[PDB]
C-alpha cells in the first residue's frame, strides 16, 4: 500500500530498504 506519510522514523525504514537493495561497493 503506497502512502506518503510525513513521519522521521517510516523515511528511515525507507533508506535502510534502498540500502539493502542497491549495495555500496
Amino acid at each position: 500500500f503506497p502512502i506518503p506519510l510525513p513521519y522521521c522514523w517510516l523515511c528511515r525504514a525507507l533508506i535502510k530498504r534502498i540500502q539493502a537493495m542497491i549495495p555500496k561497493g
